[PDB]
C-alpha cells in the first residue's frame, strides 16, 4: 500500500529541497542524502482533479514511464550493451497525502524567482496519490546551458554521448526516446577524461570535455523486452502533433510520418530525428564563450555542419554512432 511523503522525505531530507523544474506533470526537487545531491519528480496520479490544465494519469498509464525508467537505469550494470548515459534510478515510491508544507515552500520561491507554469500544488487532499521518483541529480538541462559551453568541441562530446546512449539502449531493448527535446540532456561536470560505453560487446570511450550527459523524461518513450512491448500511445493525440514555432512541434509529426501513427512498432529512426533537432539548437540556438577561432575548432564545426545535413540519411542511432563520420 501507499507510504506517506515523509517516508521518502525524512525531516533533514525535506528541508534540503529545492525546486529545479517542472512540467504539465508535476514538479522536480533536489535535495542531498549521505552526502550526495539527488533529483525528486513528484507526479500526482489517480485523482479527479485537474493539475496544470490537464487530468492526472491512473496507475495503468504511469507505469510504462515507470518501467522504462527502471531498465535504462539498469543498463549502467550491464556488460554487452552498457551506458551510463540515462539517469540513474534511485527508487520509485507510491505516496499519499496532502502536498507537504516544506515543498509549497519551495514551489513559491522557484515561482517567485523564476516564475511557474504550474498550478501552485496545495490543493491536494489527504487522500490524494503520487508517484514520487527518486534519480540521480543530473545537472543543469541543455536549454538552461544555452550560453554557457565553452565551445562547440563541447557541443560535439554532448552529441557523441547522445547518440552512444540511444544507439546502447537501441541495441538491449529497442528504445526510442520520442520527446528528446533540449530539457530532457541534462550536463553535470565531470573530472573523467573518457567515458565509457559498450554496444554489442564491442566498447569504446568519448572525451568528455568536462561535462557527462544525462538523458531523462520517458513520457513518451517505447521500449520491448522479448516481445512485450511498453510504450505510449499517442495515435489519438491531437494537440501533440499542432505545435508550432520550434523545430520540436516537427519532430511529433515527422514521427506520425515514420510509424503511419503506430506506437507500438519499432522505428529507430525517432532517435535519428531527435538528435538532428538536437544537432539543429546546437548549431543555431546555443551560443559558446569560445567561437572557433582556430582552424582545428573551424573543423570541427564543419563536421557537426556536415553532420546536421547528412544525419537523417541514416537509420538508427546505432547507425549513426558506427557509420557517422563524426565519430571516428
Ligand atoms: I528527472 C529531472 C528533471 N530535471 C529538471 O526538471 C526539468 C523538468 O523535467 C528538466 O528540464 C530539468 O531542468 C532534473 N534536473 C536534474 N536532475 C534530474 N534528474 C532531473
Amino acid at each position: 500500500g501507499p507510504v506517506p511523503f515523509s517516508h521518502c522525505l525524512p525531516t533533514e531530507k525535506l528541508q534540503r529541497c529545492e525546486k529545479i523544474g517542472e512540467g504539465v506533470f508535476g514538479e522536480v526537487f533536489q535535495t542531498i542524502a549521505d552526502h550526495t545531491p539527488v533529483a525528486i519528480k513528484i507526479i500526482a496520479i489517480e485523482g479527479p482533479d485537474l493539475v496544470n490544465g490537464s487530468h492526472q494519469k491512473t496507475f495503468e498509464e504511469i507505469l510504462p514511464e515507470i518501467i522504462i525508467s527502471k531498465e535504462l537505469s539498469l543498463l549502467s550494470g550491464e556488460v554487452c550493451n552498457r551506458t551510463e548515459g540515462f539517469i540513474g534510478l534511485n527508487s520509485v515510491h507510491c505516496v499519499q497525502g496532502s502536498y507537504p508544507p516544506l515543498l509549497l515552500k519551495a514551489w513559491d520561491h522557484y515561482n517567485s524567482t523564476k516564475g511557474s507554469a504550474n498550478d501552485r500544488p496545495d490543493f491536494f487532499k489527504d487522500d490524494q496519490l503520487f508517484i514520487v521518483l527518486e534519480t540521480e541529480f543530473g545537472g543543469i538541462d541543455l536549454e538552461q546551458m544555452r550560453t554557457k559551453l565553452s565551445s562547440l568541441a563541447t557541443a560535439k562530446s554532448i552529441l557523441h554521448q547522445l547518440t552512444a546512449s540511444l544507439a546502447v539502449a537501441e541495441a538491449s531493448l529497442r528504445f526510442e526516446h520520442r520527446d528528446l527535446h533540449w530539457g530532457n540532456v541534462l550536463l553535470k561536470k565531470t573530472s573523467l577524461k573518457k567515458l565509457h560505453y559498450t554496444l554489442n560487446g564491442k566498447s569504446s570511450t568519448i572525451p568528455s570535455c568536462g561535462l557527462q550527459v544525462s538523458i531523462i523524461d520517458y513520457t513518451l518513450s517505447r521500449l520491448e523486452r522479448d516481445g512485450i512491448v511498453v510504450f505510449c500511445d499517442v495515435s489519438m493525440d491531437e494537440d501533440l502533433f499542432t505545435g508550432d514555432g520550434d523545430y520540436q512541434f516537427d519532430i511529433y509529426r515527422l514521427m506520425k510520418k515514420e510509424n503511419n501513427n503506430r506506437w507500438g512498432e519499432y522505428h529507430p529512426y525517432s532517435n535519428v530525428l531527435w538528435l538532428h533537432y538536437l544537432t539543429d539548437k546546437m548549431l543555431k540556438q546555443m551560443t559558446f564563450k569560445t567561437k572557433c577561432n582556430t582552424p582545428a575548432m573551424k573543423q570541427i564545426k564543419r563536421k557537426i555542419q556536415e553532420f546536421h545535413r547528412t544525419m537523417l540519411n541514416f537509420s538508427s542511432a546505432t547507425d549513426l554512432l558506427c557509420q557517422h563520420s563524426l565519430f571516428k
